[PDB]
C-alpha cells in the first residue's frame, strides 16, 4: 500500500518527470537548423538533449524579457566554455531589487531564483508581451545545474547581490550584499548538470543550437544587441535574421528564392518565400522560439492561403497543397501568450486574445502571388 | 515589490495556469472527428473547450488504466447527462484500497484523489504500460468539478468508499465507509465547473467528442467492452474501430480504400490507407490518444515511406511526398512513455526505449504497395 501509492513534493516531481517541465532528457537526432563554427547557419542532423537546450533558452527568454520591464536595455552577452563547463548571460537595463521581500522574508532574487512559483508575470490585468507566464523557467535551470550564480545590481536599491546554488538547487549559502552607485546589471552563470542528460561535455551540437539562439535572439528582441563568447552578432533586426535562411539560396529549378517582407506593425514581421520541402515556419512569440508553431502560423498563413487559392482559381487546389509551398518568417508580441507546455513550442492563445492584428496588404498578397509558389501549384 | 514579485501555491497555479495541466480554457474552431447522434462517426468543424474535453479524458484513461492493475476487469461505463451536468464513469476489476495509508494517514482514495502529486505510476522500475505517469489527472478533474464523487469497493480490504469533493476540490466530508463482499468496482462522478470553460451547458459539440473518446477506448483497451449511456459499443478491437473512419469510403477517383493491416505483436496495431488530405495519423499510446502524434507515429511511418520509396524509384520523390499520401491508424502499448505536457497529444520516448519493436513484415510492405499510394505519387 505504502509503496504502491506515493506522494512526491514538487522538487522531487521534476527530477522524477522532467519531460513536463524541460523536454525529454534523452537524446534525439533530427534535421534542423544550427550555427555552425565552420559553415554558420545551416540545416543538418543534429543529436542533443532537449532538457539541456531548454534550461538555456529559460535564461535567454529571462533576459529578453528584461526588455519589457526596461526599454533602455540595450544589449545581452552569452558566453559558453565547454571547456569549464560554463554558460553566462549578461543583460544590462534594470537589475532585480536587491531588498527583503515583506510577506516571504527573503532577498527578492533568492525568491524569485531558488523557490518554485515565483514571479512578476502572475498579475495578467498588466497585458505584458514578456515570454515569462509561469514562474519555473530559472529554478528548472537551477535544478539541473551542478552550479547557479545570480548576480544582479540595482541602482535604486544602492545594492550588488550575488548568490551561488549548487546540487540541482539543494545547497546555498548567504548572499553578498554590496553598496553600488553605477550601471544595472543581471548577470546568471551556470555549470549544467551532465549526468542529468546521460552527457560528458558540451559538444558541438548542443553549442551550435545555443548559438542559433542567441542569432534568434539578435532577429525577434528589437533594439536589443547580443553578443556570443565576445563578439556582437551582425543581425540588426528581423529582416537580417531571415536572411540568414534564404538570402544565397536557389529553387530547385535555379532561380533565387523571391522573399516577401511586411512590417504590418510594431507586434507583426513577417516574410514569406517558396518551400520545396513542405510547409516550413520560423516563428518567434516574445522572443521564444515557438518550434511546434501554434495560433499566430496559422493566423498569417490562412491569410496567404486565402489570397493564393483565389489567384491560382482565376488562372485555370487545397489548402493542404498551397501551404505544402511555403515558407513563413513570423516575429511576433502577444500579449499574454498561452502554451500547451512549460517548454511553450505551441503557442494556444486564439487570435481573438492577441491584443493587436495583423491584416496583411494586398501589396504583399501581390508580392506573394509572386514568389513562385502560385507557379508551382499551377505546374 | 510584494505585488511585482508573487508566490504561488500548486493549487492556485493550476488555476491561474491552467493551460499546462488540462491544455486551453477558451474555445477552439477546428475539424475533427466526433461521434454524432444524427451520422455517427464524421469529420466536421468542432467548437469546444480543450480543458473540458481533457478532465473528461484524465478519468477515462483512469478507467483503461485499470485493465494494467486487473486484467480481469472486463466493463466500462460512460455516461453524460447534459441537463443535470453529471458524468459518470464506471469501471470493474479491482477497486482501490479501502484503508488508511500508514505515511499519509488518510484513506487511500481521499489521497490519490484529493492530494496533488500522487501516484501508483511512480517507480518506473515496474515498466507498465499505463497511460498514467505524473499523479495529477484526477486531482485535476476535481479542481475543475463544482461537485466530484469517488465511490470504489475492494473486496480484499472488504469495504466500500464513498467521498464526495465541491467547489473546485476545496471542500469535502468524511468519506462513508461500509462493509462490502461483492463485485468490486470503481465509480467517478463529477460535475463539471463550466463556468471554468466560459459555457452554460454540455453541448452537442463536447458531448460528440467525449463519445468519440468512448469509442476510442473500446477500439484501443484490448479485452475491455464499452458501453455509453447504458448501450454496448459495437467495436470489439482496432481492427473494427479503424472500419468506422474508412470501411463505406472512396477515394475521389470512385475506388473504395484499401486498409492494410498487421498485428505485430500484442503491442502493436497498424491499419494504413491512402490520404487525399495530406498526412492523416489516428494513434493510441497505452488508450491515450496522441492527437499530435510522437516517435511511435515517425517508427511505424518511417519504415513505410522507406519501403514506398524503393517500390516508386523501381518504376520511375522525397518523403514528406510519400507521408503526403499516408492515412495511418497506431494501437501501441509503450514501457513508461514520456509526453512534453500533462496533456500527452505528443509522445517524445525514443524508439529504443519503447520495451517492444514492430518490424513490418514484407506482407504488409506488399500490401502497402497496393493500397494506392504508389500510383498517387506515380500521377
Ligand atoms: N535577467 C533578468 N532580469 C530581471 N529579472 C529577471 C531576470 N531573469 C529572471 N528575472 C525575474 O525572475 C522571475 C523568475 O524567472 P522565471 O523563473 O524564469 O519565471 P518567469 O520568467 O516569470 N516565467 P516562466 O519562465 O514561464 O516559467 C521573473 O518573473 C523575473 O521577475
Ligand atoms: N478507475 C481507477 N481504478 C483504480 N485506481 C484508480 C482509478 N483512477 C485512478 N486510480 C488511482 O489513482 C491514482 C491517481 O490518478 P491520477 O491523478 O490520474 O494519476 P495517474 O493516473 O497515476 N497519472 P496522470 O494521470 O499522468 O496524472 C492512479 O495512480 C491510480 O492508482
Ligand atoms: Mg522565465
Ligand atoms: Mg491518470
Amino acid at each position: 500500500v505504502e509503496r504502491v501509492y506515493q506522494k512526491k513534493t514538487q522538487l522531487e516531481h521534476i527530477l522524477l518527470r522532467p519531460d513536463t517541465y524541460i523536454g525529454s532528457v534523452e537524446p534525439l537526432t533530427q534535421f534542423m537548423w544550427v550555427y555552425d563554427e565552420d559553415v554558420g547557419m545551416n540545416c543538418r542532423e543534429v543529436t542533443f538533449v532537449p532538457g539541456l537546450y531548454k534550461i538555456f533558452d529559460e535564461i535567454l527568454v529571462n533576459a529578453a524579457d528584461n526588455k519589457q520591464r526596461d526599454k533602455n536595455m540595450t544589449c545581452i552577452k552569452v558566453s559558453i566554455d565547454p571547456e569549464s563547463n560554463i554558460i553566462s548571460i549578461w543583460n544590462n537595463g534594470k537589475g532585480i531589487p536587491v531588498v527583503e521581500h515583506k510577506v516571504e522574508k527573503v532577498y527578492v532574487p533568492a525568491l524569485i531564483f531558488g523557490q518554485l512559483l515565483t514571479s512578476s508575470n502572475y498579475d495578467d490585468d498588466e497585458k505584458k508581451v514578456t515570454g515569462g507566464r509561469n514562474g519555473y523557467g530559472a529554478k528548472l535551470c537551477n535544478i539541473f545545474s551542478t552550479k547557479f550564480t545570480v548576480e544582479t545590481a540595482c541602482k535604486e536599491y544602492k545594492h550588488s547581490f550575488k548568490q551561488t546554488w549548487m546540487n540541482n538547487m539543494m545547497k546555498t549559502s548567504e548572499a553578498k550584499i554590496k553598496h553600488f552607485d553605477g550601471e544595472d546589471y543581471t548577470c546568471i552563470t551556470f555549470q549544467p548538470d551532465l549526468s542529468k542528460f546521460k552527457m560528458e561535455k558540451l559538444d558541438k551540437d548542443i553549442v551550435a543550437l545555443m548559438t542559433r539562439r542567441a542569432y534568434d535572439l539578435a532577429g525577434s528582441c528589437r533594439g536589443v544587441k547580443v553578443m556570443f563568447n565576445g563578439k556582437k552578432l551582425p543581425v540588426n533586426g528581423f529582416r537580417s535574421y531571415v536572411d540568414l535562411y534564404v538570402k544565397d539560396k536557389l529553387d530547385e529549378t535555379g532561380v533565387a528564392l523571391k522573399v516577401i517582407h511586411e512590417l504590418a506593425n510594431e507586434r507583426w514581421d513577417v516574410c514569406l518565400t517558396l518551400s520545396e520541402k513542405g510547409f516550413q515556419q520560423i516563428s518567434f512569440v516574445n522572443s521564444i522560439a515557438t518550434t511546434k508553431g501554434g495560433r499566430h502560423v496559422d493566423y498569417v498563413v490562412d491569410q496567404v492561403v486565402g489570397k493564393l487559392i483565389e489567384v491560382v482559381k482565376k488562372k485555370n487546389v487545397k489548402p493542404f497543397q498551397v501551404k505544402n509551398h511555403i515558407w513563413v518568417f513570423i516575429n511576433c508580441l502577444i500579449e499574454n501568450p498561452t502554451f500547451d507546455s512549460q517548454t511553450k513550442e505551441n503557442m494556444t492563445l486564439q487570435p481573438k486574445s492577441f491584443g493587436s492584428k495583423c491584416q496583411l496588404s494586398e501589396k504583399f498578397f501581390k508580392a506573394a502571388s509572386n514568389c513562385g509558389i502560385v507557379e508551382s501549384i499551377l505546374n
